[PDB]
């Protein structure tokens, strides 16, 4: 995850932003300078381009059965090829079978749900103490023309301002827990080791073991039942503050949730003690992938925002506190990527939020990129693009990321886990958008409802600028030249679709709107980005007519008559970012703090694609899932 | 015109057809086999095509005098040019010597010969039993109902050929009998000695004013050719005189039969040696005769448009002196002589040539309009105003641009059949339309409009027509080539290649769509009109989408639209049997003319317009016979 953010070490550094949001949303400002080079002299415009992101979401959770993983177990009981040694654990058990039949049969170690719960609680408490925790509210689209407003399940103003405990006292049951220090396990039941945790951190862990009530519209407050019906924890001291709060003995005031630092320390201690590096890596990946979506500045863009995601979080199971000697020894085949990403998150916890911000934009753009690159602008005859990585729900987000940006998207590192949108597997997926009553201008409104085909572009690429989405030079590349039209006639300046869009974008930045035929280039002011129109994607057309290029009221850098001969000059456009700052209502990272803990940790760089330890690579032939090498 | 008709197909064929009408219209049926050879798999489909024609028309005729032509007199009575040898005449015979100083020699009988031609054709038509007023066909296509008006109603219209004039209701020429050697008045006289009594009667009485009584194009109105004249005959003929003074009843004095009328024509021409003037008369009659009935809806603008004809005023010096027609006839064109021999061998050469010239004229005008844009033609020649300005070379230029061979010129100066309102490419027509159901049609205010000239016929009376330099459906055969580029939804195609592909698929049985929607092709002709949108400029590529099949399908073909399934389909079309229905093959070796007693010149004079116009590579232009 860290390498993806740093673009494989851009000058061995990158930048991060902490989580901040008001009313469930936050703007993401930018400052850029766009050049215009014609007549061998340079003009420029410095403009502020913003981008709205929202934390509001309602994903569908699926706490179904999942496989077991024993990576953070001592090297002498695990093995790369020999796997789990049941003979060694029976010998060291201290007949054998008499313990086998009791509990030694399950072997269902998996804490992904617990780690995800602790992470989302940390994020929610961060928002709480920043004075910004509240019920979500999706923004409205006021543009004089057709207006969009969406509902929320919980009202913002009545919504809670404080992150209380997820579960509600005196309404639902809790898992039955009791401290357990016996060497010999007695009941087949998850045993989780929390020995080195303080009273408050172990209290927080076992309280988050309970079930989760949703009290807000945010995407990370999803519903979650109790991870285990019964369980026991390996701790020297018997903790019952949570138990006292379960009954009326402890009041709400005296059992307030801890501060963000305490939850972060609890998570660090838990993962370090149980050697849960890969499991936490998967948990962070999933939480970031479900974190948020970008608020569109166009009308048809909200169709992407209407969709809800489906997540496969595995059912919880912990065999690490059953036997004290499991963790005695260096951990077995811990992935190097997991170690470095874990060190990066623990050093800077905002890395997960920044990666979520990058991944939302990359995925939303890459879905459009794949719906276009399948047909290749309609000059691909067969189906030899091999976009099949989009099919299996696990490599959905990874394939979208790889298609949008050339970088290797990081696989989830875990089997039967994914974040997927089932209804958007196919690119000819129609969506309906509830729409208020205002006269139209060619937004193909049907029965007072925007009909949207496929998935729309809903964000500017200004947080991943070198995206290289297209092969040719374009605004996504950043620097491009504007060439003369293919041939000039009465209708005017036959232009190829992609080059026509490039010209339209450059003129819209420069202050001239353009008129097309087979009518203008509806864009956004705040975000002077002009999203690619449907004439590029439809593939029925290959040349387009630009009739007239007019002057907007907000004039800017002056250009000649581009759409006519003897007056056109081959201007070229280059933009650079001056200042970016995610405000609402930064922290530099370099590869100096990446150095992971290698003391008593066996590290394998190689991975097997069966467990999804790899990275999907986009090539010209198409996407492709590649191992970690 | 014999060379033109016998060269449209081959020197051996020489196929002729007789005149036939069915309420003024007739249909010419054909039977044509189309091949489809690809991957050494020859496929074919035999089908019948029908192109109907109409004889109904209302041409405008102007009777304006022109040059005087004397190319039938003896050698000694002519100078080095067409002017008569007045000194030789006088040294042969006085007051006349002094009178001559005031005797202009205007001898031109083209109006008379044309009148006899149209009267003969009308009599043939009425003895065939189908002469009538003539009515335009009523075309209806499920979406649009059209019916062009005609002046004379068919039902009340006469069924028998009445004499063109009335019962002494109008004045008649003051004819006279001449037998002396002294012309008394500068008024023209004729020499009709070899003619019989009834032939002379028909000639003199038809000289009188002609009235238009039917919608037939050859039944145009014409005034009396001369107020006064005399005929040099052995005896006075006065039966038509008794008819005008109101003595001979209609039953005994009726228009003569076709045979005797043609015999009068023959005697007149070959005694006065009017081969050149008769050739001009036949040319004009052929160019005015008929038009094709359009299968497509918008093609009726061709029907509504009326030609303009310039017939010279009637004048005669043949009958003034009796020795002029003696001696060796001088300055007779070989083409005129052979055409005369052929038409008197069979009198329906004029009809078949008229049908061919009608089809060629329509196609030539339409292909001039199309090739203006740049469709099929490399050079942007001055198709608009080059050789179409000269009214006498208008129809010949159209024929040359259509067919590619040498169109025969009128052979006479200041005579033409010209459409003045057709030189512009912006000319519009308001065809009346009762629209049945709305569809793709530019219907504004009860009349659709057309631009320029439309297609109203199909190139089947003349099939091997070489309209374009490259292979095309107009040519015998063409090879469908690979598309310029293939896309997901289809492939782009050049204008001409796309039209060739669409034509071949329509013959095979596939309906072809395109964008920037249908390639129109009516049943009963299965010829695909050039699409309107691709006709204009600034369009060089056509996107072909959705090559769907039709209800009836004959030859099963590859897609030719997808790169995987495209195959080099080579087509070939040949016409096997034609039969008009309201042969008659000619034999050149038996119709060869009389070379004795006639002086024949191969060459002509460009002033008199004795030549032909050929579509050169660099541009069509008039050339001499040499």
């Amino acid at each position: 995850m860290l390498r993806f953010v740093t673009k494989n070490s851009q000058d061995k550094s990158s930048d991060l932003f902490s989580i901040c949001s008001d009313r469930g949303t936050f703007v993401a400002h930018n400052r850029v300078r766009t050049d215009f080079k014609f007549d061998n002299l340079v003009f420029n415009r410095v403009y502020g381009v913003s981008q709205k992101f929202t934390l509001v979401g309602n994903p569908t959770v699926c706490f179904n059965e999942g496989s077991s993983y024993l990576e953070g177990i001592a090297k002498k009981y695990l093995t790369l090829d020999g796997g789990l040694a049941i003979d060694n654990v029976l010998n060291e058990l201290r007949v054998a079978s008499h313990a086998y039949n009791i509990t030694s049969w399950r072997w269902y170690d998996n804490h992904v749900a617990l780690l995800m719960n602790m992470l989302r609680a940390y994020h929610l408490q961060v928002l709480t103490e920043q004075g910004q925790y509240s019920a979500g509210d999706i923004p409205m689209y006021h543009d004089g023309h057709v207006k969009i407003k969406l509902p929320v399940t919980i009202d913002d103003t009545a919504g809670p301002t404080q992150f209380a405990w997820p579960s509600d006292r005196s309404t639902d049951s809790y898992p039955d827990w009791a401290q357990f220090s016996e060497s010999f396990p007695s009941i087949d039941v998850p045993y989780l080791d929390v020995r080195p945790l303080t009273v408050t951190e172990v209290n927080f862990v076992l309280m988050m073991m309970s079930k989760w009530h949703r009290r807000t519209n945010l995407a990370i407050d999803y519903e979650a039942p109790q991870l285990a019906d019964k369980f026991a924890y390996r701790h020297a001291l018997t903790v019952q503050d949570a138990d006292e709060w379960i009954e009326g003995d402890r009041t709400d005031d005296q059992f307030r949730p801890p501060s963000s630092k305490v939850m972060l320390s609890a998570l660090r201690k838990y993962v370090n003690h149980n050697r849960l590096y890969n499991q936490f890596y998967t948990a962070a990946q999933l939480l970031a992938q479900i974190m948020m979506k970008p608020v569109p500045n166009c009308a048809e863009g909200y169709a992407w925002l209407m969709h809800d995601a489906l997540v496969n979080i595995p059912k919880f199971g912990s065999i690490r506190g059953r036997y004290p000697f499991l963790l005695s020894g260096d951990a077995a085949l811990i992935q190097a990527t997991a170690l470095e990403d874990w060190s990066a998150i623990m050093a800077k916890p905002e890395l997960v939020f920044t990666y979520a911000m990058q991944v939302s934009v990359a995925l939303n753009t890459g879905l459009y990129l794949r719906r276009v690159k399948k047909t290749g602008f309609g000059t691909t005859i067969d189906d030899s693009y091999e976009d099949g990585a989009f099919l299996q729900p696990e490599t959905f987000v990874q394939a979208a990321l790889a298609c949008c940006t050339g970088q290797d998207a990081p696989l989830n590192g875990m089997s039967d886990v994914y974040v997927t949108y089932p209804d958007l597997l196919e690119f000819d997926a129609v969506t309906q958008v509830p729409i208020t009553v205002i006269e139209p201008a060619g937004y193909n409104i049907v029965d007072d409802h925007l009909v949207v085909v496929g998935v729309p572009v809903a964000c500017s690429p200004y947080m991943i600028f070198p995206v290289a989405a297209f092969d040719t030079a374009n605004p996504y590349c950043g620097n491009f030249v504007i060439k003369a039209a293919n041939k000039y006639l009465r209708k005017g300046a036959v232009y190829d679709k992609l080059e026509a869009w490039k010209l339209a974008w450059a003129l819209r930045v420069a202050g001239y709107d353009t008129h097309f035929k087979v009518t203008k280039f509806y864009a956004d002011n705040g975000d002077t980005w002009t999203h690619i129109p449907e004439f590029v994607t439809d593939g029925d057309v290959m040349e387009v007519f630009v009739t007239a290029i007019e002057r907007r009221a907000r004039h800017f850098v002056e250009l000649p008559r581009l759409n006519s001969p003897a007056f056109f000059r081959s201007v070229e456009v280059s933009t650079t970012i001056y200042d970016t700052h995610v405000q609402a209502g930064a922290s530099r990272i370099n590869l100096d703090y990446v150095k992971p803990v290698s003391t008593g940790i066996q590290v394998i760089n190689a991975g097997e694609l069966k467990n999804y330890w790899g990275s999907v690579r986009r090539t010209q032939q198409g996407l492709g899932v590649v191992g970690l090498t």
